[PDB]
């Protein structure tokens, strides 16, 4: 407890002691690290159970009736939070105030002789206005209707004075999660990931882990280093990554869906991170198969795809050939189940993640060589009506075919950045795009023609042609 010299330095030394255990010991570093991430961001006495007493007006004793026994109320008690509007509702049902629990400004809470809008949490107006005064003392409420006594003279708090959310220096509360990576700090832990083999028993040092490491990736030094290739951070959380959803299939609710997307979160910031300024930085290919499978039993994984497509055509022809045949949109009019549009929308949704590089740029072709574009112009040729008039019960008859909006949705990705799909698209297809972009639907039909026409404006000579 003193200054931050001093304080970057005991983290200094706790990396240093840190070190000296081994990759097998899963319990001490659970401890240093859990410590260094309290001390990162000082944590608030979030209590599960705090007594909230709730008096009447001694001014308005005898106005209010029925009278509530069960002060001091519990938090973990229903009725009392998470918002203050769910506590004066107890209030009135505890008191009858049926006419009251209506109101919501007829009756208002004081606290310290202050007014709160009903709208702010339990935990957060405890925190910031009864423990600034009566800290350690039961959560005191004077219950007020709100007109006899003339107009209120006490001070109304409508919000709390949340942390500072802008870039003042924004890993100035986590100015600790730059020290150790001024120290060389980072590698320990990345190698204490690399150390996880398993997950019953590396579930509580996964957890500090991640969180400390949620709070590590808000700091500038710290995404401006892991932008680096020397500490090949992609590869040692994609095998965590693995690790937790291998986990989470063998066993359901194990906290794998948590970890799972909290490691996404990681991904997206560190891939944007490095993107603001990589072919072997994911791997090959090789990996990218137990991704897919993945995927069958979203945006995030789905956009680390391509990262993880810097590999062999013999596995991106896997997802091609699995992808192609349910694309079968007269058999999806005809008939078609729930899996069949899940694997739709994840087509759609890959084909709109797919990255503007060489590698992404082969990938659009192979998928383009497979015809599954032209099967697309094909059944919009087909399937499209002639008449003149938008409003006719054939257009509405078209629009309510459930395979449109994805074909758009599937189409619009295949031409982003791709002259050959917009040139495709483009040959014959504009008058029935420009057709379907004027009529609006339900299901966004409409915009999605639009945000199709949009994505063939990039190539000037579609652009032209709209």
């Amino acid at each position: 407890t003193g200054t931050e010299s001093e304080t970057k330095a005991f983290m200094a030394v706790c990396i240093e002691t840190a070190k000296r255990y081994n990759l097998d010991d899963y319990r001490t570093p659970v401890f240093i690290f859990e410590r260094l991430c309290s001390i990162i961001y000082p944590e608030e006495n979030e209590v599960t159970e705090f007594f909230v007493t709730l008096e009447k007006d001694p001014q308005q004793e005898d106005f209010l009736q029925g009278r509530m026994p069960g002060n001091p109320y519990s938090s973990n008690e229903p009725g009392i939070g998470p918002l203050m509007r769910d506590i004066k509702n107890k209030i009135c049902q505890d008191c009858d105030l049926v006419a009251l629990l209506e109101d919501d400004s007829g009756m208002e809470l004081l606290v310290n002789n202050k007014i709160i809008s009903l709208d702010l949490p339990v935990a957060e107006v405890y925190k910031k206005v009864w423990c600034t005064t009566n800290e350690g003392e039961p959560m005191r409420i004077v219950y007020r209707m709100r007109g006899l006594l003339g107009d209120a003279t006490e001070e109304f708090i409508e919000s709390l004075d949340s942390t500072t959310d802008e870039e003042e220096d924004e890993e100035e509360v986590y100015k600790m999660a730059g020290v150790m990576a001024q120290c060389g700090g980072l590698e320990c832990m990345l190698n204490r990931l690399a150390g996880i083999r398993d997950f019953k028993q590396g579930r509580h040092l996964l957890t500090v882990l991640l969180k400390l490491f949620s709070y590590c990736v808000k700091v500038k030094v710290n995404r401006q280093q892991l932008v680096k290739l020397e500490m090949n951070t992609l590869n040692v959380m994609l095998g965590t990554l693995n690790l937790a959803l291998v986990a989470e299939q063998e066993s359901k609710d194990s906290g794998g869906a948590a970890v799972a997307e909290q490691v996404l979160s990681i991904m997206e910031i560190i891939l944007d991170e490095s993107n603001a300024e990589n072919l072997l930085l994911t791997g090959d290919k090789d990996q990218l198969v137990m991704l897919l499978d993945q995927i069958n039993s979203l945006q995030g994984l789905l956009r680390i795809i391509p990262y993880l497509s810097f590999g062999e055509v013999e596995k991106m022809q896997i997802l091609v050939e699995r992808f192609k045949p349910y694309c079968n949109f007269d058999k999806y009019d005809e008939d078609h189940s729930g899996d069949d549009k899940v694997f739709l929308d994840c087509f759609c949704k890959i084909a709109a993640g797919i990255k503007n590089n060489s590698n992404g740029h082969q990938l659009k072709d192979l998928i383009l060589q497979k015809g599954i574009t032209q099967n697309a112009l094909d059944y919009m040729k087909k399937h499209i009506p002639s008449a003149k008039n938008l409003d006719a019960d054939i257009w509405k008859k078209f629009l309510s075919r459930p395979a449109l909006p994805f074909i758009l949705r599937l189409l619009r990705g295949l031409a982003i950045q791709h002259p050959g799909t917009q040139v495709l698209i483009g040959t014959d297809s504009i008058p029935n795009l420009h057709k379907l972009e004027q009529v609006s639907s339900d299901e966004g039909i409409g915009t999605l023609a639009e945000n199709l026409l949009e994505a063939l404006r990039e190539h000037p000579d579609v652009n032209k042609k709209i």
